[PDB]
């Protein structure tokens, strides 16, 4: 049909009027595919059902013990809550509030409490090589400024001398350079890589080669140990506010009764965060939300497995969607383990459309011609459907997925799932132009 794009590519496609019993287009709709960021559609629905639009992430400073003459006889607890939007200034402000409450001194330990979550901060099936990139920063219980920092790498004046790293003193990381500066001619330039090697306690070593360059190379990396990073920031703010402590910084991972909350920060409401997540394909909001869903549903520390089980259960029991053999490994779609058929994603989209007056969901999706990842998508623009499609992209090396809704020329809303992979821009554009033009004009 319209099928003629590259032969190496795999298309599974389903298009169906909202509320109809049969699809208008059905091409290999039962075939399971990698959803990439369209996984976020499922995460958003399950989140709204389990947590509600008004859920907020919460971070607190708590005291366990008596305060005598400005001395806490006991521990300060910083209880992190996986808030993906927490900033350095929020820590500073909670510390200011702690001081204001009359605590000048802690005769005890400072505990960094991450007990909200347990097990690894990285989902099964995430590629190891992207773990130092900010887009794949481990979505830990302890996040400050997205657990991303930047660094400037300078080549040495003398070839053979070590390239050197500048980093802002406000990042509690430890950088080492083993990078050799190459002369502009070097035979080494072709196959000598420039690499980052993370170590314990937020140490990073840069290795390999860098050709002489006139300006520094800017680099941004993901924090691997969020609890230590957040601890170091808290320790700095305590010291600056003149609060001393006699113990040490310790991680608290086991569930425990809360102390007296002396300071707190709540995120924006979940509906607002889910909107950012869908409009910008924000992996960190997606994946903090995902482990939070499991924690909320089962009253256990949030893990990837509990998140997966909970989302499956929510879809089946609340949304009437049995996802069968679907694999849900995370919230963002980062995992190469995620596997779902258009027919299953369609049941999710139909539920959303049928309940949209309740969920206010469709307004959160990128709107073609306006925003999100659809501000300008050549295929949709050329199909004449700007303003008519609200959809989530899933875009990877060779993957061009779209999942969402289109209003046709006759005013009917059709749901659609386009799972297209192994693509290797003209052919995609020609395919989407034709396909969406057809859907819009002929329905
Ligand atoms: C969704 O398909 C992916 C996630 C990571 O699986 C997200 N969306 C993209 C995009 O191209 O829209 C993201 C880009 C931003 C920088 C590199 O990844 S990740």
């Amino acid at each position: 049909y319209i099928t003629q794009l590259p032969a190496g590519a795999n298309l599974a496609l389903m298009v169906q009027k909202v509320g109809a019993s049969a699809p208008a287009i059905d091409y290999h709709s039962q075939q399971m595919a990698l959803p990439a960021s369209t996984q976020k559609v499922i995460t958003a629905l399950a989140a709204l059902i389990q947590l509600g639009p008004d859920f907020r992430f919460t971070t607190t400073l708590e005291t366990k013990g008596n305060v005598e003459n400005g001395v806490l006889k006991g521990d300060l607890v910083a209880r992190f809550g996986a808030d993906p939007t927490l900033k350095r200034q929020d820590i500073r402000n909670m510390v200011a509030t702690l001081k204001k409450s009359g605590v000048n001194q802690i005769d005890g330990n400072v505990l960094i409490d991450t007990s909200i979550f347990a097990s690894h901060d990285k989902a099964p099936g995430w590629p190891w090589n992207d773990m130092t990139q900010c887009f794949s920063a481990p979505p830990a219980a302890a996040i400050v400024d997205r657990n991303c920092f930047s660094v400037s790498l300078y080549s040495a004046p003398k070839p053979g001398d070590m390239a050197f790293i500048r980093v802002a003193s406000y990042y509690p990381v430890t950088m080492f350079s083993q990078v050799r500066t190459l002369p502009r001619g070097s035979a080494e330039a072709q196959y000598c890589e420039l690499d980052v090697v993370p170590g314990d306690l937020n140490r990073f070593t840069l290795t390999g080669c860098l050709p002489q360059r006139s300006e520094p190379l800017p680099l941004a990396f993901a924090v691997q140990d969020g609890a230590s990073y957040a601890g170091a920031i808290l320790k700095y703010e305590l010291k600056q506010a003149g609060i001393t402590w006699s113990g040490t910084l310790l991680r608290q991972t086991q569930v425990n009764e809360p102390g007296t909350v002396v300071a707190s920060k709540q995120s924006a409401p979940l509906h607002d965060l889910l909107k950012i997540m869908l409009k910008k394909s924000d992996n960190m909001i997606a994946d903090t939300v995902f482990r939070m869903i499991g924690h909320a549903r089962f009253n256990v520390p949030g893990t990837w497995r509990a998140g997966s089980d909970a989302v499956r259960q929510i879809l089946r029991q609340q949304a009437g969607v049995d996802i069968g053999n679907t694999i849900i490994a995370d919230g963002s779609g980062l995992s190469r383990h995620n596997l779902i058929a258009p027919a299953t994603m369609m049941q999710v989209l139909q539920y959303i459309a049928q309940h949209d007056n309740e969920l206010n969901f469709i307004s959160m999706l990128p709107l073609a011609g306006y925003d999100g990842s659809l501000q300008y998508r050549a295929g949709l623009h050329q199909a004449g459907v700007d303003g008519k499609v609200s959809a989530k992209t899933g875009s990877l090396q060779g993957v061009y997925n779209l999942a969402g809704f289109i209003t046709t020329a006759s005013g009917q809303r059709m749901a659609f799932v386009q799972y297209l992979s192994g693509y290797a821009r003209i052919p995609l554009v020609r395919f989407e132009s034709r396909l969406y033009k057809d859907i819009y004009q002929n329905n």
